[PDB]
């Protein structure tokens, strides 16, 4: 009497989102997850994405892992997939010229991997697990210091003056000039959230200048590039990603945003060019959420079963928090 997709589709007269609609990295199920509890590594802080910390594997589940910030509270723990580009092997920050935010109780120059592994009686995750370790070709045409226009992903009505502030493998970090780094996000040349200098003017859209720019209303890119000596990212570097082809009512699997340990049976509730709205089957519409179609936490039906992760079935009828 166990839950299966095949049976559910028959019961519901429903269809799945084809595997072809997903990025290969969202769909891949045949890779081994070689990470083990206690292994140490390096990674970005997902809520402060310019910063790198020492992390420990706190839990393994299928193709996913829960990462802990060494020395800090378990409240900051977070989940990634084993093919995440946001994690790197011990030694990566030194090799690539990045800075470390050290474990609690350590000053930066008090941290050394060999001593730290001795102190903690631990092992580093081996290098042959990581898709990202500064071996891949850089994103063509995007260099640190170049400027561009970018959507504030947290306030997506705004297109804003931005800079490239880091480049790692095929991606780069978008930073909003004179604002906090917690508005930064990682990107590739095909992102629908970035544009060349001058795009807002060509589109008739208002451009948000750097925080507190002396005389905001009169902001001028030509002047700003002269002031900074910076170049614009060349127009040729920006590439179009095609709109996704998910359709309303297609079914798939999605990580629960409120309890990221869990993955649930999901439906496409609404669509935009580059985002989908997820409804969790059986649950209140109050939990529906928009997500980018390329987000790493949506997957084709079957992904949990094939990777060894539990799948939460639809919430039962008339339970608390349910929908008809």
């Amino acid at each position: 009497e166990c839950w299966s997709w095949e049976s559910y589709l028959e019961e519901q007269k429903a269809i799945t989102a084809p595997v072809s609609l997903f990025q290969d990295s969202q769909a891949v199920t045949h890779n081994k997850n070689g990470f083990k509890l206690g292994m140490k590594l390096e990674g970005i802080d997902p809520q402060h994405p310019s910063m790198y910390f020492i992390l420990t594997v706190a839990e393994v589940c299928g193709y996913r892992l829960r990462l802990h910030f060494d020395g800090y509270s378990e409240c900051h723990d977070f989940w990634v997939n084993a093919n995440s580009p946001d994690i790197h092997p011990a030694g990566w920050f030194e090799k690539t010229g990045h800075k470390l935010q050290p474990p609690k109780g350590y000053k930066e120059e008090e941290f050394s991997w060999s001593q730290y592994l001795r102190s903690t009686r631990a092992q580093a995750a081996p290098k042959h697990l990581f898709v990202s370790q500064s071996h891949s070709p850089p994103p063509l045409g995007f260099q640190v210091g170049m400027k561009l226009e970018a959507v504030d992903r947290m306030n997506p009505s705004l297109v804003c003056v931005a800079s490239v502030t880091d480049v790692v493998d095929s991606r780069f970090l978008v930073h909003f000039d004179n604002w906090d780094d917690t508005y930064d996000y990682w990107c590739d040349p095909s992102s629908p959230y970035i544009h060349p200098v001058g795009w807002c003017q060509k589109q008739g859209k208002p451009l948000t200048p750097p925080q507190d720019y002396p005389d905001p209303d009169n902001f001028c890119w030509e002047k700003y590039l002269e002031e900074t000596g910076a170049s614009a990212v060349p127009t040729w570097a920006f590439k179009v990603r095609p709109p996704h082809s998910f359709l309303v009512n297609m079914k798939l699997e999605a990580v629960d945003r409120r309890n990221p340990a869990l993955i649930r049976v999901a439906s496409v509730e609404d669509v935009e060019d580059h985002r989908i709205k997820i409804h969790f089957d059986g649950w209140s519409h109050g939990y529906d959420f928009w997500i980018d179609a390329d987000h790493p936490d949506i997957h084709p039906a079957g992904w949990c079963s094939k990777t060894g992760h539990p799948l939460q079935p639809p919430l039962g009828p008339r339970e608390p928090s349910s929908a008809s």
